[PDB]
């Protein structure tokens, strides 16, 4: 079937993208789907199925689903927001309660979604192409949204890490995923890593592939009411429906994955997994080791010879393209770990104060640098660059420039006890900037606050993009840096550990640094459990069990 057809109605609005670019969009994400199963994807799936049956799923209560609502999030369509949802007000939990009622009563009417474009900041680079058409998002009603929560909340946050294992990308901090890229890397003989780019992945999940994805769910131990409610979610919302423009004009019809419902994570992560499982059968490559988030697969393999891993390599293409999930740019072998873009990032390698390795990861910044750029220009809801000092808290752009320029306008503006939004696996995190080197502790460890002996290639690539987008050099940041980690220290309490920790880059004499008493008292137990992009997940930091002296 069509993965989408058109009434010709605009996507009307709520470098950066915009609705403008929408229409480019949607001739390359509108095609017909092929799709033929064979031998080894039905015995993958039997495979995947049977470490599912291993779950427990829990019904999540209204208050608890509501308390997950981002404050920000959509306004239903009938008379209430996200604002009355957290109050739990009798107006939005009476709407959420008819709508539940009306999954459990009705298993075949579609539900309405709205289709909109997304505004994402990218960089002006005109050496190579043109500007990249906007994203589409395509989401539900607000009180089908906190339905969806008491449903698949504890499945989309259990059950991918039970089925694909040590696979499931979503698990790990940017600490772990570098363990185990770097683990799995050195236990082959001779390695061969391939990252597997998916041409608009969401359009090319069929309906079968979302009946499939229920069949993995219906494999948990759930209530009769979750049960049922997954089952009409899957017909009525997951397989497709009709969409509604922002002017509440009909748009078309969806019969592929919608980017803004609660499963669109797990379910891409199961979908990506199982027919690269099966295409690796395919294509007998040797010794698999894989990581999926998302669409975004990477595969690390014991090597054959260079003529047998290109001959692989597209056989396990020509299974991923009968199972309806053609590439982009085809696959390419590499024979360094280093040389594999998976996730946007690479791995690289610093030392330690003690002149120990240390493997981190680390992407191009000129993309996390043009977004700071954009959000101290304008304010924005999200702000990129707390979740790429949270992410990125290891690399040398980090910690010289993006911590240097946030920490200084916060030092101006008197705000770094004030909570800020940022995105981090789908979910929003309400963090205040005096715990960055607290979370900086658990996610990276001490080291991130001490590392040097960086690579020719990390600081030339960080270096030359400074150029490109006429910021300050490197020496005006260590300039910067010190002033700020002054006025920190000055400060005491947290916002002098801010100045010892994160600026200890900047000054001649270098501190001892000795763990950070109050990061323990941190509750990161939602932190890398799970993706949920387009999930509308919303989680505001804690702290368990505070020290009167901290
Ligand atoms: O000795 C030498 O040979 C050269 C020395 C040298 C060169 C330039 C300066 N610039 C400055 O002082 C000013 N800009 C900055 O001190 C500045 C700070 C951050 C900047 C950023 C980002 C960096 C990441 C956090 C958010 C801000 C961008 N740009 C920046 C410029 C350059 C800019 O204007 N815009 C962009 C656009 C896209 C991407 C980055 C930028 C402030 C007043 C006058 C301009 C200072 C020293
Ligand atoms: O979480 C981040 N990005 C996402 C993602 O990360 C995969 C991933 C990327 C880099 C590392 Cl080091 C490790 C894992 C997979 C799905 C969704 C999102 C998202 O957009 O929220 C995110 C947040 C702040 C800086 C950078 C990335």
């Amino acid at each position: 079937s069509m993965s989408y057809t058109w009434t010709g109605a605009l996507i009307t609005p709520c470098y950066a993208t915009t609705s403008r670019s929408a229409s480019l969009r949607q001739k390359k994400v509108t095609f017909d789907r092929l799709q033929v199963l064979d031998d080894h994807y039905r015995d993958v799936l039997k495979e995947m199925k049977a470490k599912a049956s291993t779950v427990k799923a829990k019904l999540l209560s209204v208050e608890e689903a509501c308390k997950l609502t981002p404050p920000h999030s959509a306004r239903s369509k009938f008379g209430y927001g996200a604002k009355d949802v957290r109050n739990l007000s009798s107006k939005a939990v009476n709407h959420i309660r008819s709508v539940w009622k009306d999954l459990l009563e009705d298993t075949e009417t579609p539900i309405d979604t709205t289709i909109m474009a997304k505004n994402e900041v990218f960089c002006v680079q005109p050496e190579k192409g043109g500007r990249k058409p906007a994203r589409l998002i395509v989401f539900p009603d607000l009180g089908v949204r906190v339905c969806e929560k008491m449903a698949l909340y504890d499945v989309v946050s259990t059950l991918p890490q039970a089925v694909m294992g040590s696979s499931y990308g979503f698990q790990y901090s940017p600490g772990q995923r570098v363990e185990f890229l770097v683990n799995a890397w050195k236990a082959k003989k001779c390695p061969m890593g391939f990252a597997y780019d998916t041409r608009c992945f969401d359009s090319t999940v069929t309906e079968n592939d979302i009946r499939v994805e229920e069949s993995i769910y219906q494999c948990c131990d759930l209530a009769p009411e979750a049960r049922q409610a997954i089952r009409s979610l899957t017909e009525r919302l997951y397989i497709g429906g009709p969409l509604t423009n922002s002017k509440g004009q009909n748009c078309g019809y969806r019969r592929c994955r919608a980017s803004g419902v609660l499963t669109t994570s797990c379910g891409n992560t199961l979908t990506c997994y199982l027919k690269a499982a099966a295409a690796c059968r395919a294509a007998k490559l040797q010794d698999c080791t894989m990581l999926v988030c998302g669409d975004d697969l990477v595969v690390i393999c014991e090597s054959a010879g260079t003529q047998e891993d290109e001959a692989s390599l597209r056989a396990f293409t020509e299974a991923m393209t009968r199972y309806s999930a053609p590439p982009g740019d085809p696959p390419k072998p590499e024979y360094d770990l280093e040389l594999i873009t998976s996730c946007s990032s690479n791995v690289s390698v610093a030392h330690d104060a003690s002149g120990k390795r240390v493997y981190y990861l680390t992407r191009d910044p000129t993309t996390p640098l043009a977004r700071a750029a954009w959000e101290t220009a304008r304010h924005t809801p999200v702000n990129s660059w707390l979740g790429n000092i949270i992410m990125y808290a290891p690399t040398l752009w980090a910690r010289m420039i993006l911590m240097t320029h946030f920490f200084s306008i916060l030092l101006a503006q008197e705000q770094l006890e004030k909570a800020l939004d940022c995105q981090i696996y789908g979910a929003c995190y309400s963090i205040e900037p005096l715990d960055l080197p607290q979370i900086i502790q658990r996610l990276h460890g001490l080291s991130a606050f001490s590392l040097h002996s960086y690579s020719p290639g990390e600081i030339n690539r960080v270096a030359s993009c400074l150029r490109k987008l006429g910021v300050p050099p490197l020496r005006v940041w260590r300039h910067r840096a010190r002033s700020v980690r002054a006025r920190l220290l000055s400060q005491g309490g947290r916002a002098a550990t801010c100045g010892k920790y994160l600026f200890n880059w900047a000054v001649r004499t270098k501190l001892k640094l000795t763990p950070i008493p109050a990061a323990s008292q941190l509750d990161l137990s939602s932190w890398f459990v799970a993706g949920y992009s387009g999930g509308d997940i919303y989680h505001s930091l804690s702290r368990a069990r505070p020290r009167w002296f901290m």
